């Protein structure tokens, strides 16, 4: 009944879903929140080719909004699971049933949790995964980014513009962000580091986070040390609850996929970075995105 | 001395050489002619996420702007070879060479011609390549357009601003183009189509073209028809003859790689128009820049 079923509409099911439409493939778009994806918890956003700077919820606007006009079906839905019926395939959300001859799986991923003390019991009152949702709660406060990649030293960069300080506590001496956001870090006044360190205990009063104890990992060092928010960027999760039944995913969750975006089951792509890979960018979801779309037109012209 | 040097400034290059100067590597882009590549011969884009639709040559304009603040180093340069000297690299331009730890090739492919007679002889004169260069010195005129894909057809959509008709001659009795392109062409009162045909000819007087004749490819009937000019769109050829002597490419001239963008030869990288695959696009050309920039810069960080 649908040629395709895209699941997410972050870029890459954004993007597949503009290319199945301009196929003429009856595209069906889910999304369980707002189109955007990761896009909406980015503050700026350099590195898309076309835009020199963009804000992430603008360029989440931007790539939603020809899809209705080239007959995209964009609609509500959390996917709970899928079934493959041999020449169809079904997929249940909540509420619906959807079938199909072909899936194009681009749910992306989410934050890692530290799973220490008080990370849960902080979540709303100190604790946080996203600096342009909650940034600005945290005006004047010390705040600590925890982690060393592209996301941690992002944001903590974005975060100076609300805190006093921002402290990036990595679990290395050399972080693993693009050097040249790095630079911008190790120039920027008000960023701090605390190197070779993990964090062991998120610590508060009833109400609020109020410090932080950690280690250092060459020492065993353990020092607590005052903080009025931490925010947490320590790598992805897989979002392929969905899926796990069907033995397409790799041992940590990923969906596995060849070149053209094949899963093992036929008709099933997946694109972007839900998918088992290291690069996990908008470029390279864009790109997946596209080649899936031809791929499931060829899979539905076929079948 | 370079850590990278990319080859060719259309979307993928300029791609690549964002991602590579962002990791702080020391970048050229050596580029023959105008950033922008085969964006600068589109009139509209449609179906790069991020903008609704956008001239070729203002997309190519904004993918360059960057650049230059990010610190790479824009050169001309027209690349006649290349040579592997194992830990470093030389390429070769007509006046200058390069050394270099990696290289990125993304030198895009070329109009494929019809190697028929007229061809040549009206290269100035009413045969052409590129609808948005020349269509407007076809005002009022009987345009012919060759071939049956996205470029076909989409420039003869083009080319009916101008003409007083656009007549598309395919070689089968079904369009390749996306479906979209090819609702749009039937809908179009101004084009009209010459299926299952092939050009033979193209004749003219001393100084312009005439007329065209041609062959139903399932009869054998042969017919002359007058037209004003004639616009071939009949695929792509690579644009990789540095390369040739290298084992790097297939049969017919594509630069062979794998998922990750890599020759045979470590070190050497191809991607977007260039390389052996089915789906070029600006949007798998962007992709293909970014796996390109990161694995390059991998590579040069073990060498
Ligand atoms: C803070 C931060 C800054 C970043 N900055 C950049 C940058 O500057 N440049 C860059 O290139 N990359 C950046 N990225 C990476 C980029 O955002 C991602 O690579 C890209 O968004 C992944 O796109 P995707 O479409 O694969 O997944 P996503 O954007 O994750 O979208 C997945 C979508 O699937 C939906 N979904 C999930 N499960 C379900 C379900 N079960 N049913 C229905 N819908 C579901 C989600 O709601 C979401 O909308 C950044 C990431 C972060 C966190
Ligand atoms: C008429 C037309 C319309 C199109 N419309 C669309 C569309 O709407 N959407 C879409 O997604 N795709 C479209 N495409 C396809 C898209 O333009 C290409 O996929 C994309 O441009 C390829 O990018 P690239 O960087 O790989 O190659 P290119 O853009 O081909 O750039 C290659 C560059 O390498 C340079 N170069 C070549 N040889 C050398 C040398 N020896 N030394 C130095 N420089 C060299 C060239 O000057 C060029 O600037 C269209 C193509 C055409 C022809
Ligand atoms: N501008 C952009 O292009 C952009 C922006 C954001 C994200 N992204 C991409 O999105 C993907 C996710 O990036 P990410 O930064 O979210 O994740 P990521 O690349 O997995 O980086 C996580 C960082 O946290 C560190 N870490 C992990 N556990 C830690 C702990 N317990 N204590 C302290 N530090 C800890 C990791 O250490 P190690 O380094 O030791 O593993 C790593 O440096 C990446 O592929 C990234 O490039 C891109
Ligand atoms: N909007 C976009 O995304 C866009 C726009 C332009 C181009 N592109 C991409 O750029 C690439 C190049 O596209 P293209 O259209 O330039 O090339 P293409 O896909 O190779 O199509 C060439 C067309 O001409 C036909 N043909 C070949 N020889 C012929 C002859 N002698 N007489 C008449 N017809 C003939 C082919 O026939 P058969 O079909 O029988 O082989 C085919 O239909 C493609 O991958 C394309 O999708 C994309």
């Amino acid at each position: 009944k649908y040629d395709v079923v895209i699941i997410g509409s972050g870029p890459a099911g954004m993007t597949a879903a503009m290319y199945t439409a301009r196929s003429e493939m009856k595209t069906l778009l889910l999304e369980r929140g707002v189109p955007g994806g990761q896009m909406n918890n980015t503050a700026e956003i350099e590195n898309y080719p076309g835009y020199e700077t963009i804000m992430g919820p603008e360029l989440s606007m931007k790539m939603a909004e020809p899809l209705e006009g080239l007959g995209v079906e964009n609609a509500y839905g959390f996917v709970t699971g899928i079934e493959d019926h041999g020449d169809y395939k079904k997929i249940i959300t909540e509420d619906d049933e959807f079938i199909t001859k072909s899936i194009i799986i681009a749910t992306g991923a989410n934050h890692r949790k530290l799973e220490i003390p008080g990370e849960e019991e902080y979540g709303a009152r100190g604790v946080s995964y996203c600096a342009v949702c909650d940034g600005a709660f945290f005006r004047n406060q010390e705040i600590l980014v925890i982690g060393g990649g592209d996301s941690a030293v992002e944001e903590a960069l974005y975060l100076t513009r609300f805190g006093q300080s921002v402290t990036i506590m990595h679990r290395r001496d050399k972080l693993r962000a693009q050097e040249i956001i790095q630079q911008r870090a190790f120039k920027e006044e008000k960023i701090n580091f605390i190197w070779d360190s993990v964090p062991m205990e998120i610590k508060g009063d009833d109400k609020k986070i109020q410090s932080v104890v950690y280690k250092n990992v060459k020492t065993g060092e353990v020092t607590e040390k005052a903080f009025g928010g931490i925010f947490i960027y320590v790598g992805l999760d897989p979002v392929a609850e969905f899926v796990s039944d069907l033995g397409i995913t790799d041992e940590a969750g990923w969906i596995i996929t060849d070149d053209h975006m094949r899963t093992n089951i036929p008709g099933i792509f997946a694109v972007g970075d839900v998918r088992q890979k290291d690069f996990r960018q908008i470029t390279t979801a864009v790109g997946d995105g596209a080649q899936a779309a031809q791929e499931a037109y060829k899979f539905v012209v076929e079948l």
